[PDB]
C-alpha cells in the first residue's frame, strides 16, 4: 500500500530526478522547502536552476510583490526520497539581486571569502542540542501530562525504557545525516530526559552553517514522521532540568600547529572583550538559558577554564596537555543561526583588533 | 518511513563506521553510551582513539573538573546499526591516567596479568538471570497489575502464551549477542513467571568481565526497544517467587586436567574460608535473595554438595564422575559486578593462602 | 527493530548452531525446552552432547539431587531460529542412567526395537485435534466471550471471517513442520469452532511418537506468538460441542500386503479383549469425551464398523474394498501421549495372545 | 436501586440494631470487624453482649483452638448505616480470660486505671497523618503513573484541582466522625500531594487510644467506599517528599495549671533519658522517615525547641508565653498503636524516676 | 454512599461546629486553609480563638521559628459544609504580635481605620475576571487540544454548548458566594471562551478587600470540585484574546452627593500624577495584558473618557448624566490584591496632595 510508493525507485523508469530546495524563512529559525522534478542527476550546485517561492506566505515580502528568488548553494543526497534524488540548499536574495534581510549566510561568506580568514582555515564543530515533546500537549517526550520524570541523573548517555525517549528518532537522523552527506560526528543522549544531541564534525567556515541548517532539517522531517515535535528553545522546561545549547567549538590552522595554546588563549583574551555583543547574537531567550546553573556559565559574567563545564568557554583537557587544539565557546542557544555564530567568531578572532 | 531509516546500508555510500563508546557509570551498575563517527573499520582496541564524556553528569567527576577519559578495551559488532558499525567496551580514566573509584575492571586486569594466574588460565561461564518489568506500573511482564499469575512452576523453561512472557526479547538476543561476537552459551526460561537467563559461555580472565557487561548493554537496549524494563535485583518481588543470581562457573587448567577433582574440593576449601568477605562484594540486596529457599543457600552458612541446588557451591553430577570439571559458585546475585567476582575468585583460589 | 533481531541470518557471521533441547515435564503432558550454542551444525543425534536439566523445577527430582540428563533422540530443523539452527527431541535420565517414571519413550523404545516387532514394520499415522483459546478468559477462539457461536454444522472444514478461527496459526504450524522435517500429511478445521487438527502421516514405530511430542511443540510455540492459548484437553467445552481425540491409525507389513484384511479383523480381535487396558492408558479425562454421541463410541462399550464415526475402531471404504490397508482407534483422546498408545497398540497386536 | 437499599430506615420497620464489632488483628495494625443484630439500641458498653471470631484467620489462634473472646469497651453512632445502628470497638481475649499477646490495651488501659495517673489526668491530643493511594498501581493519588507531580511546596493546606488531592475523604470522615461522637478536633492538608491529617482532639487516657482506632476504622471504610487505598506507613515515597507521623500532643492537669511550664520541662527531661526504648515502640518503619529532614529530627538525637519543627519535641509559642500548656512528641509514625505511645508517655513522665 | 456523608446534617447530632480558617501565603497570590471543630456556633469574629499554622510550608517562616498566628477578622457561612459551619478570613502575624511581610489586610486597615476616610466613607465594586483551564493540560476549558475555537464575539454573555464552557462552576459560586453572606452584586460570560466575571457590589473600606480573597477562596474550592483550574493570570493566552483584570468601581460620600462629578473629575486627575507609582502594585504580569487592545489602555499612557473601553479609567454614561456616581479604575490586573488595591485609591484620592 503506502511505505510501497513512497519508496518507490524511480531509477528502473526515468532519468528524472527530485530536488527539494530548502531555504530559511521570516522568523529566521524555520526551515521552508518544496520541491522540484530536473531533468537529470546533478552534482554542481552551480549548475542547478534559480528558483522563486512566495515570499508573501513567509513574511518575507508583501504580496504586490511577492517573489523572492532563490540561489542554490549546497547539494546533499535527499535520504527520505533516495535515489538520485537531492536536498539543496538555499540562499535568499531580491529579483534585483540583494540578500533579503533574513539572509545571514550572504554577510557570512563574505567574512570566509576574506583572505585573511580562509588563510587562517577556521574549523566548527558544532554541538546541537534539541528536546523531543508530544504533539498538541507541548509537553516532553516521555513524560507524563502534567507531571514530570524521576529528577535528572540517570538520564544522560542512559539506555533502557525508563531512561531514553524517542532514540528511534536519534539513531534514523543519525544514518540519514550520513547517508546524506553531512559531516555529522556523533551523538549522545542529554541530561534532561527526552533531550538529545548530534553534533556535526569538524567543518569549514561556510559549509558548517550550511550542514547544520541541513542537519536540522532533516532532524525535523523525521520527527514530523514519527508525530513528534522539536524545539530549539533554550530553556524549554523551567526549573530543575537542563536548558538546550548549540556549543561551538573552533581552531584556527596556527592553534592546531605547535604551540596553538598561545593563539587559543589571545582567542578567548579578545572573547572576552566582546561578550556583550556576542550575546546579543547568540540566539534570543539565551537569558532562560545562562544562569550559571546546569552547566552553564551566567549571561552577565565571561568566564573560562580548562575541564570547566561551569565556564562560558572551556579548553579540553587534551588540548591543554598537547599545547594545541580547539576551544569550546559554550554560550551560543540552541537556536542559534551558524551563519552568524560562526562567522561572528571569526570575526572577533582574526579581523579585529 | 522509519525502520527504513535505522536500518540505512551505510556501505552504498561512505567507508565511514560509528563507534558506540559503552562505559560503566558512578552507581557501579548503570551503563551508560554515545557514538562517534570514525574513519573506516577498525578490528584492534589499540587503534581505536581513546575519548572523554561528561562526568560530572554521571556522578564520576565535579562540573570544574568535569572530564573523564575512556580507554577503549574491547570491540564487538553493532548488531543495532549493523554493517561495519561496531560497540566498544571501555574503561574509566583521570586526565592524569588515574583509575577512577568505580573502575572495577583495572583492578581485575592487574590480577589475570599476574603471571601465576595466567599461567593456570581461568575459565568463567557466567549465567545471568534478570526479571522483566511493565514500564511505569514496574510489575513483571505478563503478570496482571495489583495481582499474580499462578503459583510457580510451570514457568521455568516452559511455552505457551499462558506460560512464557517476552520470548521475542530473549531470542533476539541471543540472536544479537552470537552476531555481536559475545561467547553466548545459551538461555533459558526461569523459575519465575517473567524471569530469564543467558549464559556468557566459558570465557578466559579479563574478557569474562568485558562480555558480561556488553551483553547486559544488549539485553537493555533491547527492552529499550520493546518498551520493558529490566532488573537486575536480586529479589524484585517479595514472598513466593524467586531471586535472580548471577551463578558463575570456575576452572583452571588443573582442574580440568586428571584429578582435577582434587584441585576443585581444595578451591571450595579456601572459599569456605573467605565467604564472609566474598559476600560483602557478591552484589548488594543479595540479604533479600540468600534466604536457603528457592534454591538458595542462607547467606550466614556456607554449603557444597554434587547435584545440591540448595548449596553454596554445587558441583555437577558429570564432573564429579569425570573427576575433572568445573564448580558452580550460586553465591553471587544479578547486580554483580562480573569484574569484581571473576577476578577475586581467582584470587582466593590461587595466589591466597 | 525488533523482528530484525529475531530473524538474523548468523550463516553469515559465523559458523556456531543453536541447539534448542526439548523434553518431556513432570505432568507427563508438558513440554519443555532450553537452548544452548554448538560449534557446528549436526546431522547426527549420537553426535550432539548429553546434558542437564532442573529436575526440581519440573517436578521429577528434590532439590539436593536436583540434576537430570537429556540424551539427544530426534533432530529437526528449527523453524523459528532458521538457518542450521535445531531442535533437538530428548529422552529423561537419573545420572545412574536410569530412565525417569515419566519417561515413556524407553519403554515404548524395547517394543519396537524387540525383532518380530520391528519385522512387521508398524506405521502410525496419528489425527492430532486440539481447541485454541482467548488467553485470560480461556473461552475458545472467536467465541465470544460468556456467550456461544452459532450451532455446530458449517465450521467442520469451513472457510470465512464468521466460520474459521486462527487458520493463520494452522496454516503456519502446517509449513514449520514441513520444513522441520515433521511427516505431516495433512490438517483440517474440526467440527467444533475453534478447534483444528493435523495428522502426522504415516511413522514408523518409535518415530511416530517423537515427531507427535515435536509436532506439539512446534504448535505451542506458534500459539505463543500468536498469544493464544492451546489445551489438548478431550473435552474442553460441555455440552453440545465436539471432544478432541488422537485418533491412531495402524498397519503392519502383513496388514497392506495381500489378504490384510484378514490380519486387520484378527487385530481388532484382540484390542476388543483388552479395551478395559487400553482405555486405562488412552488419557486422563477421557469419559467426559466417550459418550457415544459427537463420533465417539461409549467408554464402556467396544464396537468396529466400516465407515461408521460412532465405532471405537472404524476400518476406511477404501481398505475394504482393497482387501488390505489400515484401520482407525477412535479411543484415543487429544491429550494422550503417543509413546504409550503407539506402543501398547503394536504390544497388544503382535506380542500378546 | 442499590443505594436505596443501603440506606434505608429500619426505625420506621423494627427496633432492632445492628452493632459493628471492630477489632485489630494478628499483625497489630489491621482493623477487621463484622456485624450482628441487637434486640434493641443500647447505650451503654458493659450491657452489650461479649462476643467471638475466628482468631485462626487473623493470626491470632490456632485452627484445633481457633475461638478469641470481644468485650465491647466502646460504642460509637454508625455513620454508613446510620440511624440507632452502633460501631463497637473491642479489646481481645482468649477463652480463658487472658488478654492476647497483641491486645495492646489492657496494658494501657492498667496504667490509666492507676491512681496517681489518673489524678494527673492525662490529655492526649494525636494528629494522623495517612498517604492516599491509587488502587493496584499503589502510587499516591493525584500522582501521574510512573511520574512525580510539581515538587513539594503548593500542597500543604492547598486548594485547587491541581492540588488538593481527595478532599471528599477527608471532609467525608470529618463529618462522619463527629456524628460518630469520635473527638475530632481538625483536618489539613499535609505537604505532600495526596497526604492528609485530622487530629483526634483532647482525649483522657484509654478514652484517646479507642477513638483514635475507630477514626482510622472509619477513614479506611470511606476510602474503600471510594476506591482508594490508605497507608499508615512513615515514608511511602522515598526521596524528596514529606514522610507521616502520628504526633502525639500531651499535658496533665499540673501541666496546664499555673507554673506547668516547669512540669513541662520536667517531662521533657525524663523522655529525653527514655528516647531509645520510646523509638523502639512508636512504630516500625521509623528510620525511614526521622532524618532530620522534611520536618523530622534524627532517629538517633533527642532535641527539643520553642517553634522548632527540625526538633523531637516541641512545645507551642502560644504554652511558652502562657508559662502553662501542652507539649507536642513529634517522634510517633504514623503506624503507631495509639495505646501503645499514648499510655508509655503517661508512664514515663509521671510513675518513673 | 460518598455524598451522603459529606453532606451530613451535624445539628441533629451535636452543637459542635466546624470552622474553616483561611489566610494568604507566601506568594501572596495563594490562598490556604484547615479546618477546626468549635464548641458551639459564633457570630463574632473576636469571639473566635487566634490559631497557628506552619509557616515553614508556606514560605512565610523558617523551620526552627515555624509558628505563625491566625486572627480571625470576618465570618461568612460555609457553603461547603452548610448547617452552622462558617469559613473564617484571616489576618498574618508572628507570635510577638508583628504582621508579617505578606499581609497587606494590616497596612489597608490602618488606612481605613484613619478618620477623614473612614468619614468619606469610600465603596468598592470589584469585578473580578479569571479564566479556567482543563487540568494537566493546562488550556482553556472547552478549547480543542492544540487548537482553538472560533475567533471571538459570540462568547460575551452567550448561551448554548457551543458559545459557553462551565457555566455550572460560575451559576454555583453565585449562589454559594449569596448563601455565605459575601455581597456579589452580579456574573457575567466573558469575551473570551471560558472567560468569566462576578462582582463583589458596593462594599465599604476593609470588607472589600476580605470579601473579594473569600470569594476566590469559594471560586477555586468550587473548581476543585468539577477538576478544573483556575487562573488570575492577567494575559493566559498570547495573542488575540482577551486578558483579564480586576476593574475596581470606587465612591466616596461627596461623589455620589449633589455635584459630585466634579469631585470624581479632581479624583481622576490625582490618579493620573501616580500612575507610575499605581501600575506598580496593580499586580505583576500586567505588561502582557494593558496593551491598548481588547479593552485595555497602554500601560504607558493614562487616559479617561465617558463609555469609552479602550480608557484607562472609565465613568458610566449613567453618572455622567446625573451630576454623581462612580468611576471604575480598568488598570488593575485579575491577579491584584485587593487590599492593596483597594486601601491606594482611597489614599492616593482623599490623604495625599
Ligand atoms: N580541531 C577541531 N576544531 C574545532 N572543532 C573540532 C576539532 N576537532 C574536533 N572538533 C569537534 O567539534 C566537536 C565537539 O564535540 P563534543 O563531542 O560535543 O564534546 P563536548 O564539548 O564534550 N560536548 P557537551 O557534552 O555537549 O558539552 C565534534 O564535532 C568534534 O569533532
Ligand atoms: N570448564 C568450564 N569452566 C567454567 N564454566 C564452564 C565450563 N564449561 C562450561 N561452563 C559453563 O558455564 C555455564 C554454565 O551453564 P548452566 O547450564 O546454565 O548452569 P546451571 O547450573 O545449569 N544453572 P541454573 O538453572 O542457573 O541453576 C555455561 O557457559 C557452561 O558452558
Ligand atoms: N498404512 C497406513 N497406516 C497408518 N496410518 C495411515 C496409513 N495410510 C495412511 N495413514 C494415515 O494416517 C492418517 C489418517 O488421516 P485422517 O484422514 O485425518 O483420519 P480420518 O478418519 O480420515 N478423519 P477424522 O474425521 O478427521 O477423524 C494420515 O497420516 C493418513 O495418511
Ligand atoms: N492540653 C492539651 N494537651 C494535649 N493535646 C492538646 C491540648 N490542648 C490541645 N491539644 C491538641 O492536640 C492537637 C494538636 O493539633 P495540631 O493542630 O495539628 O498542632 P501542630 O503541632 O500544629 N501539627 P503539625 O502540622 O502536624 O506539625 C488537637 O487535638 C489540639 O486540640
Ligand atoms: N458607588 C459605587 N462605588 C463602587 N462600585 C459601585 C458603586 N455603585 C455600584 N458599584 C458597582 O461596582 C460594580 C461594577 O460592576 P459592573 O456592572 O460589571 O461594571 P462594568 O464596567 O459593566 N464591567 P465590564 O464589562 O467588566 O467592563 C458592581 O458591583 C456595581 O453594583
Ligand atoms: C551535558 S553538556 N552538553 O556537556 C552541557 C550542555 C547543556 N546541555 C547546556 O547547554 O545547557
Ligand atoms: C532454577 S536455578 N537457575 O537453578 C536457580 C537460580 C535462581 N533463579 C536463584 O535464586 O538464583
Ligand atoms: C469429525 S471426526 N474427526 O471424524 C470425529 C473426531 C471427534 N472430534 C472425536 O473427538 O472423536
Ligand atoms: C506540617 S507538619 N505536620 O508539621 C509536618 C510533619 C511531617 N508530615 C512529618 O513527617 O512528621
Ligand atoms: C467586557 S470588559 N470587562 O469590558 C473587558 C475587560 C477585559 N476582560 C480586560 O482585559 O480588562
Ligand atoms: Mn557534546
Ligand atoms: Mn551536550
Ligand atoms: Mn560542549
Ligand atoms: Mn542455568
Ligand atoms: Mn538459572
Ligand atoms: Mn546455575
Ligand atoms: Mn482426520
Ligand atoms: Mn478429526
Ligand atoms: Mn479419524
Ligand atoms: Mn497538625
Ligand atoms: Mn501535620
Ligand atoms: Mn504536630
Ligand atoms: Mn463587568
Ligand atoms: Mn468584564
Ligand atoms: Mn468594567
Amino acid at each position: 500500500c503506502l511505505t510501497d510508493l513512497v519508496n518507490l525507485n524511480l531509477s528502473d523508469t526515468t532519468e528524472k530526478i527530485i530536488a527539494e530546495y530548502i531555504w530559511i524563512g521570516g522568523s529566521g529559525m524555520d526551515l521552508r522547502s518544496k520541491a522540484r522534478t530536473l531533468p537529470g542527476p546533478v552534482t554542481d550546485p552551480s549548475k542547478l536552476p534559480k528558483w522563486n517561492y512566495d515570499g508573501s506566505s513567509t513574511g518575507q515580502a508583501p504580496g504586490e510583490d511577492s517573489e523572492v528568488i532563490l540561489y542554490p548553494q549546497a547539494i546533499f543526497k535527499d535520504p527520505f526520497r533516495r535515489g538520485n534524488n537531492i536536498l539543496v540548499m538555499c540562499d535568499c536574495y531580491t529579483p534585483a539581486g540583494e540578500p533579503i534581510p533574513t539572509n545571514k549566510r550572504y554577510s557570512a561568506a563574505k567574512i570566509f571569502s576574506s583572505p585573511e580568514v580562509a588563510a587562517e582555515e577556521p574549523w566548527y564543530g558544532i554541538e546541537q542540542e534539541y528536546t523531543l515533546l508530544q504533539k498538541d500537549t507541548n509537553w516532553p517526550l516521555g513524560w507524563p501530562i502534567g507531571g514530570f520524570p524521576g529528577p535528572q541523573g540517570p538520564y544522560y548517555c542512559g539506555i533502557g525504557a525508563e531512561k531514553s525517549f524517542g532514540r528511534d528518532i536519534v539513531d534514523a537522523h543519525y544514518k540519514a545525516c550520513l547517508y546524506a552527506g553531512i559531516n555529522i560526528s556523533g551523538i549522545n543522549g542529554e541530561v534532561m530526559p527526552g533531550q538529545w544531541e548530534f553534533q556535526v564534525g569538524p567543518s569549514v567556515g561556510i559549509s558548517s552553517g550550511d550542514q547544520v541548517w541541513v542537519a536540522r532539517y532533516i532532524l525535523e522531517r523525521i520527527t514530523e514522521i514519527a508525530g513528534v515535535v522539536v524545539t530549539f528553545d533554550p530553556k524549554p522546561i523551567p526549573g530543575d532540568w537542563n536548558g538546550a545549547g548549540a556549543h561551538t567549538n573552533y581552531s584556527t590552522e596556527s592553534m592546531r600547529k605547535e604551540g596553538g595554546y598561545e593563539v587559543i588563549k589571545a582567542a578567548i583574551e579578545k572573547l572576552k572583550l566582546r561578550h556583550k555583543e556576542h550575546i546579543a547574537a547568540y540566539g534570543e531567550g539565551n537569558e532562560r538559558r545562562l544562569t550559571g546553573r546546569h552547566e552553564t556559565a551566567d549571561i552577565n559574567t565571561f568566564s573560562w577554564g580548562v575541564a570547566n563545564r561551569g565556564a562560558s568557554v572551556r579548553v579540553g583537557r587534551e588540548t591543554e596537555q598537547n599545547g594545541k587544539g580547539y576551544f569550546e565557546d559554550r554560550r551560543p542557544a540552541s537556536n542559534m543561526d551558524p551563519y552568524v555564530v560562526t562567522s561572528m567568531i571569526a570575526e572577533t578572532t582574526i579581523v579585529w583588533k
